[PDB]
């Protein structure tokens, strides 16, 4: 059950966002 979920953390990848503080 999982396995399609846990995987996309990667977005986490997101916290790029930073270079715009």
């Amino acid at each position: 059950a999982p396995a399609p979920f846990x995987p996309a953390a990667x977005a986490x990848x997101l916290a790029x966002l930073a270079a715009l503080x």
